[PDB]
Parts: structure tokens; C-alpha cells; sequence
């Protein structure tokens, strides 16, 4: 077309991105590469720096070994972005940055040595919201303290303001590097990096939004989920579906500077459910969700599984699988069991999941879809070709809509679909 998606300056939240023409579920409204993008703490040396994917060898950079590569193809293309980092990582070493400084490291990069990003097209790194004015003393602290840590991560490539932008400014750049950042997760859904969008950064957010975001390696596309009208707001939800409305005024707080009045956050929309049985249990699965939740980040899943199965098969007192806290624990370890192939096992927990992802995901997700395909896929290979058909049909039915024919895993799931009529065919 021309664009289906235009900025425009919102009443109370800033400038926003509003639909040029009627869209419907499914439709591709946007699509960029990242302006700079990181693999995250948990996930360096186990994907790809370059490609976000994951592999049992990767080979690392020889001067700094800190960037690691599936293949000589990544390593070869992710060069000249990695160039002056390199010389800071390896001068640095063994101080690893946090990625919020990696990031902007490489958004100064990109700014000072690159050609105009595409990923600027609708609103450029200078453009984004700081919201300066709303920090808090403590948010100002520890802003100070990420300034300090890139000066000194930065030093060799780095030295004064003529190596930064004209009238750059380090404070404000991390404060929209705070609430500007988009979390990269790959086709499992499982974090994986974090990148910078500005076109993209437009969108505001919705506690039940109209659209979603999906990351094919670190590549976004912005996806309508619902009828949009011509002049309607484009949303996105910025957080975790899993969340109570005080878990979401305290995110949207503390990271975005905003007081949320939508119809769920007026009204507590499902957060009874969300905590249903017993508080100590689901106070004490929560504190434990905190190490799994590490151990996840950092691929591990035995350890994962470990504590998982203690408190899922707990001799103590246990948790309705609607309960979030429970739920989360499910996820984990329907992903620890995948990973460590026990598919049977597998299986059971994602099973227990499908009712409260149903509950949880209303419409079109991408997170219930990826969760639906998993279950499917588990069927399908243990022989179940009703169940599993029933499942992979559900899964396309929601990834047709979140994913779309330009990402990858809807080829895979076509595949499995294919795979599972066949049986059925012969049945
Ligand atoms: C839906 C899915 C889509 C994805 O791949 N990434 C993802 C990104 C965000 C996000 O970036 N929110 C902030 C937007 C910025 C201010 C514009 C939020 C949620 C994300 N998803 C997700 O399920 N999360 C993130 C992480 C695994 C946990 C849960
Ligand atoms: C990723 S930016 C979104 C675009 C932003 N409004 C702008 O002007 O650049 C995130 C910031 O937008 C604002 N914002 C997003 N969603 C909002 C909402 N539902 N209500 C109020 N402000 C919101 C807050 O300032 C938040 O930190
Ligand atoms: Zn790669
Ligand atoms: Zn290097
Ligand atoms: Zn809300």
C-alpha cells in the first residue's frame, strides 16, 4: 500500500500510531529490523549474537570472545555492527555490561558510523519518549549509575561528546532506552535478546490491546488482532499476560511512567482467578518462580525441572492450575521436559496449561498460539492424530492471525498440520 499506519499526537499519552485504513484480524500493518539489538545476559553463548537462534556449537569472536556465532555466515555479517564494541568488550573483559549499556553502545554506533536505519522511518532514537519528568529520585540514581557504567564500558571507542551524536545526552538516552526497549524472544517464546524499534516505539500500550508484536530472530512484525477503524489507536499490551492489575500498576509505574484506567485495571478483570488457593503456597511459589524464572533464563533445564516437579507434585498443599503462579511453574516445565525430551512428561504439563492459556490469551495471541502448536506437536508424535489435529488446527487458527505467512514457525506448523492428516488419511 501506502503506509496502514500513520504517528499522530494522542490526547493524554504522547504521540501514538493510529490506522490509515480499516484493518482486520491478521493484517500486517508494520514490519523493521532493530536500529541496535543484544543478545541477553542469560541467553550470550547459547544463541547466535547475529541470528538469535540457538545451537549446541557456537564459535566465538577471537579478539573479544564475548560475541558468539552459529555460523561463519553470522560472525562475517554481524562484523561491521560489532567492530567497536569489540575493542571495549575485550578492554573491559572480565566486566560484562549490563544490556541496557551493550544496547545503547550499539545505538551510538549505529547513529554515528551507519547509514539512516530503516527502523527510523516513522520515529527516530532522538524522537522517543524519556519521560524526563516523571522520574523518580531513585529512577534518577540509578540512570546516573548506567551513565557511569557505559562511560566506563565505552573509554577506548568513546572518549568525549564529539564521538556521541550533536547535543547527545547520555541520562536522557537511558531513560528511553528504559521504556523503549522491546524484549526479543524466539519462536519457543523463550527471551532471548533485546532491541530498540523506534517506528515501532510509537505504539501505546493496552491492558487488551488491538495488536501484537512477534520476533522472527530480530526481525518484528505488528500484526492488527482485532477490526480496527480508520483514526483508532493502535495498541499493543507491553507486559506479561500472566500479571494482577497491582503487578501491572507497579511495571507501568516504575518503567513507563503511567497510571493505567482501562475497563480491566477499573475493574480487577481477572486477578481473582489469577490468585485463587492458598496465599502462603502461592506467596512461597512465587519466591521460588524468581530462581526457576533465573534458571530458565540461562537454558537450565534440569534444574528447571527440578523445581518445578517439587512443587507441582509437592507432598504439601498444592495450587489450582488457573493460578498464575502455578501456571507459570506448568510453563516451565512443559519447556524443561521438551528440552530435555521427556515428551510424555512434556505433554502432561502442557496439557494442564491449555484451560488457563484459553482463559488468560483471550482472541488472538501469539503466546497461546506458540503454547497450542507445542501441546499439538507433543501429541502428534505420540500417535493422538484426533487430539493433536484438534490442537494444530487451533494453534494455525491463532498464528494465522499473530504470525502471518512472513514468519517461519507458521511453515513449520503447515508441515506438522500436513504430517497429521496424512495420518488421518490413512486412518
Ligand atoms: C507476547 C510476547 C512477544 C515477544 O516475543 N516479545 C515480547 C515483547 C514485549 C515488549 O517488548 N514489551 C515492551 C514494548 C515496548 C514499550 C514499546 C512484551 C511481551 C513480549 N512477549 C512475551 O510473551 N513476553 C516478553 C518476555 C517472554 C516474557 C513475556
Ligand atoms: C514505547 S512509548 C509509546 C509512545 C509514546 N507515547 C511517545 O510519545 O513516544 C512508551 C510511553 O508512552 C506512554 N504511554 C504508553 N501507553 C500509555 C497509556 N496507555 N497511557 C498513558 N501513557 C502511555 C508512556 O509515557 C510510556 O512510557
Ligand atoms: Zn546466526
Ligand atoms: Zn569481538
Ligand atoms: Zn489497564
Amino acid at each position: 500500500e501506502p503506509l496502514k499506519v500513520e504517528k499522530f499526537a494522542t490526547a493524554n499519552r504522547g504521540n501514538g500510531l493510529r490506522a490509515v485504513t480499516p484493518l482486520r484480524p491478521g493484517e500486517l500493518l508494520f514490519r523493521s529490523d532493530p536500529l541496535a539489538y543484544t543478545v541477553c545476559k542469560g541467553s550470550r553463548g547459547v544463541v547466535c549474537d547475529r541470528c538469535l537462534l540457538g545451537k549446541e556449537k557456537l564459535m566465538r569472536c577471537s579478539q573479544c570472545r564475548v560475541a558468539k556465532y552459529c555460523s561463519a555466515k553470522c560472525q562475517k555479517k554481524a562484523w561491521p555492527d560489532h567492530k567497536r564494541e569489540c575493542k571495549c568488550l575485550k578492554s573491559c573483559k572480565p566486566r560484562y555490561p549490563p544490556d541496557s549499556v551493550r544496547l545503547l553502545g550499539r545505538v551510538v554506533f549505529k547513529l554515528m558510523d551507519g547509514a539512516p536505519s530503516e527502523s527510523e522511518k516513522l520515529y527516530s532514537f532522538y524522537d522517543l519518549e524519556s519521560n524526563i519528568n516523571k522520574l523518580t529520585e531513585d529512577r534518577k540514581e540509578g540512570l546516573r549509575q548506567l551513565v557511569m557504567t557505559f562511560q566506563h564500558f565505552m573509554r577506548e571507542e568513546i572518549q568525549d561528546a564529539s564521538q556521541l551524536p550533536p547535543a547527545f545526552d547520555l541520562f536522557e538516552a537511558f531513560a528511553k532506552v528504559i521504556c523503549n526497549s522491546f524484549t526479543i524472544c524466539n519462536a519457543e517464546m523463550q527471551e532471548v535478546g533485546v532491541g530498540l524499534y523506534p517506528s515501532i516505539s510509537l505504539l501505546n500500550h493496552s491492558c487488551d490491546p488491538n495488536c501484537s508484536i512477534v520476533f522472527n530472530g530480530p526481525h518484528l512484525l505488528l500484526r492488527a488482532v482485532r477490526d480496527i477503524e480508520v483514526g483508532e489507536e493502535l495498541t499493543i499490551c507491553y507486559l506479561d499476560m500472566l500479571m494482577t492489575s497491582e503487578e501491572r500498576r507497579k511495571q507501568l509505574r516504575d518503567q513507563y511512567c503511567f497510571e493505567c484506567d482501562c475497563f480491566r485495571c477499573q475493574t480487577q478483570d481477572k486477578d481473582a482467578d489469577m490468585l485463587t488457593g492458598d496465599e502462603q503456597v502461592w506467596k512461597e511459589v512465587q519466591e521460588s518462580l524468581k530462581k526457576i524464572e533465573e534458571l530458565k533464563a540461562h537454558w537450565k533445564w534440569e534444574q528447571v525441572l527440578a523445581m518445578c516437579q517439587a512443587i507441582i507434585s509437592s507432598n504439601s498443599e498444592r495450587l489450582p492450575d488457573i493460578n498464575i503462579y502455578q501456571l507459570k511453574v506448568l510453563d516451565c516445565a512443559m519447556d524443561a521436559c521438551i528440552n530435555l525430551g521427556l515428551l510424555e512428561e512434556a505433554l502432561f504439563y502442557g496439557t494442564r496449561t491449555m484451560e488457563p492459556y484459553r482463559i488468560f490469551f483471550p482472541g488472538s495471541h501469539p503466546v497461546r498460539g506458540v503454547q497450542v502448536m507445542k501441546v499439538g506437536k507433543l501429541q502428534l508424535h505420540q500417535g493422538m492424530f484426533p487430539q493433536a489435529m484438534k490442537n494444530l488446527r487451533l494453534a494455525f487458527d491463532i498464528m494465522r492471525v499473530t504470525h502471518g505467512r512472513e514468519h517461519s514457525l507458521i511453515e513449520d506448523l503447515i508441515l506438522l498440520l500436513e504430517e497429521c492428516d496424512a495420518n488421518i488419511r490413512a486412518s
